[PDB]
């Protein structure tokens, strides 16, 4: 029961690349991207009298209440109501990915896919679970990581989480537990997730680091596996020490290997301290046409049978600020400093010789977060203790560990919460 | 399957047994985890709240001047935190105020608190999630959205099985639907009712709402087990005396464990708002258990999914819910102009000079009319019309064309009408 349009893209991307194609799920082999109404409503728009179109409209546009469209600034009515395409604003896709190119210098238009907009970044880990995910998949993530990716690859998509340490005994990063878990991966595919700026520990890698991991999933990728490298660059540009500051992505799409596809994952949420917009991307590694065009068409079709389409109003007002807004830019650039300068106080009271009986950070650079194992107590109780009787609201990620936002406490303040920290601990 | 999973599930079987038994495995498999979202909610009402995902200052949350500059009357916590991945808890309120005040023998009690969606579709994706099974059956009218296929079948991998809503000389009836439900063979159906439909903008009367819905309650004592979708879309578009409530207060009246009810609407037409992206799921139940679990589930399926829906729209429904004097005769000013389109379609559909031309469907409400053509192919009628009459329309099936009126200006409706009979003659 797939469909001839299915079958069809299934045949074109086997033939272009077959490893592509054997990476999709059940699912995304039975997608498509359906024709007839689109391609009917399409052929509508050069008539005088276009009877096709499922909105309001007048001689001058769409009908809307004007008490709505007041609400906006900037933005056209046609910028407001109507519908975005499924794969989001065509101009926003330029723009994105002219921002890609900027922070990128690296990587090459001809190596990437447009970026297809989604409903932020957990959409598109959604998309890429959809495509790629088959039940009893192996998702290959760092221990260290976002609690929503097992509800999203485990729960949603019947997927097997196997985690590998990112960090050694001293709280500092390390590759080797990684390169270890790919040295003895035994299965045929797996998906992986790279996610730096890390969540919970705001790790980003050095150019070395990024060098060794690379390396080390092409050497998977040519013994035999197929890796889907699923990048997640939430936190992409709050970089506060000298680290890699590309995408992980490029890194990985500039391996040219075809049994490794890149999968970028990226968006206003962060980066542009807009995260009830809803507006992100999905960029895939190819140099391959064919692989991009019929990609574009399964995700359009997944994205049209899920949400039908992203918010227009969000969506267009991301477009705006990408158009070489200088003063965007600036605001940016200023909140960015705001938590650059959280995280320099945070690193000098974390580190001082005081606690260092109380806890072992592990090592921070980037990102919201930072984390610590607590010394000889539990970090549930200490949570608890720590709302209870000083007001202080911390994470407890594990067994030992906990996670404070410095993206959510002012500089003047962070002393205070680290020193309440450590009495805390001393009370239990 | 995760513990929490397995606890709800105990809890519905034990409450609401049916219930259980109609969601499908993901259904099942889905909860909402604790863990690290409950740690966050137990953390604010700390004076240094270090546990929030966003980037925050003495003034409320950061953001870009630039972008707070494209929304007025909001303020930036209405614009660019996170919505909860169940909606706005304001806005589920006030929606619920709108359905009880639009429905008047629908009683608080016997219905869950609508959920914010991402519009009606992700409402429908959602009941696909939650519900349907591979090889499950939806039964729908033969005259139906494209997109019910490709969400429920391309998706899902469940069954389409049409029934007729109009007899032979273009008339509503409910004869096929019941014939439909007498014959019905399996112990599980999901039924799509969406009135006004889309493409025949039919909504049927009292007389004919109490046939279907005294029929599905037939259906579910013979042991079948009825998810009762109703697809609001076009909800309030009544241009002429018909039945006005939502088809979900009629099947929630019934007060049947074996028909569940869920009633998807939303700001998409209703509020002339397609772009915004935010609707409403339902659930027709007096058990709070029910509630309580499904609402666990689904907060799940949507934070695995697209975490959250977009805030500044969420907002701004809101807002023209709340001050909606204005807004409210703005929207009754649209859709007096679509009722007067509707009329004049009326007055001239069923002129006498067209008897020969075509056969309409009855209609009476929404964006779009059928006709039944006479004598061609709808798709050489389209494509004729488009090449030498310059008037776009829609080709359904063998049979039927599909014109909105909805994008058509009531003094062109005539023109329209009169070109299509003039290229159906140069067709035949
Ligand atoms: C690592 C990581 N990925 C993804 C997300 C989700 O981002 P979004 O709000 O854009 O869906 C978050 C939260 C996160 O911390
Ligand atoms: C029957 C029907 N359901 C749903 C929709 C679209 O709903 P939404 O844009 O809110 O996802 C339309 C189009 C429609 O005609
Ligand atoms: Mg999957």
């Amino acid at each position: 029961a797939m469909n001839p349009l299915a079958q069809s893209l299934n045949e074109q991307l086997q033939q272009s690349n077959a490893t592509a194609f054997a990476m999709l799920s059940d699912l995304g082999q039975n997608m498509f991207y359906p024709k007839g109404i689109l391609s009917q409503s399409a052929e509508a728009k050069s008539t005088t009298y276009n009877a096709t179109i499922g909105m309001a409209t007048n001689k001058d546009g769409k009908m809307f209440a004007s008490s709505l469209d007041a609400m906006f600034n900037d933005l056209t009515p046609d910028e407001i109501f109507p519908y975005a395409p499924p794969q989001g604003i065509e101009e926003l896709r330029d723009l994105w990915q002219q921002k890609m190119l900027r922070d990128n210098p690296e990587l090459s238009i001809d190596n990437m896919s447009r970026p297809i907009v989604t409903n932020a970044l957990t959409h598109g880990l959604s998309l890429v679970g959809d495509l790629f995910v088959n039940q009893d998949d192996t998702i290959l993530l760092p221990e260290h990581n976002w609690g929503n990716y097992k509800l999203v690859f485990n729960t949603r998509n019947g997927a097997n989480l196997q985690t590998y340490p990112i960090f050694d005994k001293d709280g500092h990063y390390t590759t080797d537990s990684l390169v270890e878990a790919l040295q003895s991966y035994n299965k045929d595919k797996v998906i992986m997730i790279l996610n730096y700026p890390n969540n919970p520990t705001g790790y980003t890698p050095t150019h070395k680091e990024v060098t060794t991991i690379v390396e080390a999933i092409k050497a998977l990728a040519n013994k035999g596996t197929k890796v889907i490298a699923v990048v997640d660059d939430a936190y992409y540009g709050l970089f506060y020490e000298d680290v890699y500051t590309q995408s992980l992505f490029t890194a990985l799409t500039n391996l040219h290997s075809n049994a490794i596809l890149p999968i970028r994952l990226d968006g206003a949420t962060k980066e542009f301290f807009a995260w009830g917009f809803r507006v992100g991307f999905m960029t895939f590694g190819t140099s391959d046409q064919t692989t991009k065009e019929v990609l574009e068409a399964k995700v359009k079709g997944l994205i049209r049978s899920n949400i039908s389409s992203g918010p227009l109003p969000t969506q267009s007002a991301v477009k705006h600020v990408l158009k070489n807004n200088k003063q965007f830019d600036k605001e940016i650039e200023q909140n960015i400093q705001t938590l650059k300068e959280r995280y320099e106080v945070t690193k000098e009271v974390v580190y001082a010789d005081q606690y260092h009986s109380h806890w072992q950070a592990y090592d921070f650079n980037s990102g919201y977060f930072m984390a610590i194992k607590v010394h000889d107590v539990d970090p549930e109780a200490l949570r608890k203790h720590l709302i209870d009787k000083y007001s202080i609201g911390v994470i407890a990620l594990n067994a030992t560990d906990i996670r404070i936002a410095f993206s959510c406490v002012e500089k003047d303040d962070i002393p205070h919460v680290f020193d309440s920290i450590a009495k805390a601990i001393d009370d239990l």
